[PDB]
């Protein structure tokens, strides 16, 4: 799957326990292309993700070098 | 429930058939305060809906007319 994400905004950090673990919870609307991860009800990231349809190799030619 | 709805958009309108039915799928983001209705997996409506902390009554006292 060649993804593409658009517009992704971290809203906050989460700290991993040493002991225990933490559950990441991810919801994802098909129609409106928006994705939404939240942590015991605590937004934490939202964006946009949809496939790639149509992938362009031209894309990831290495860019013009600053010098 | 007082509920509060929020930056509403309606993108199509769905035209319900004489005969038969047309099922609408609706998807809340509780973290985000978010809904979306999609019909047939097209987004139809958008917005963001939430509960109503405090209710007022002084919200729909009647403004004065300007006439």
């Amino acid at each position: 799957l060649p993804v593409v994400f658009e517009d992704v905004v971290l809203h906050q950090a989460t700290i991993l326990p040493k002991t225990g673990t933490v559950s990441l919870e991810v919801r994802l609307l098909e129609a409106s292309r928006a994705f939404e991860v939240s942590e015991n009800g605590n937004l934490v990231v939202s964006g946009k993700v949809y496939q790639w349809d149509d992938p362009d190799p031209r894309l990831f030619d290495h860019p013009e070098s600053p010098t």
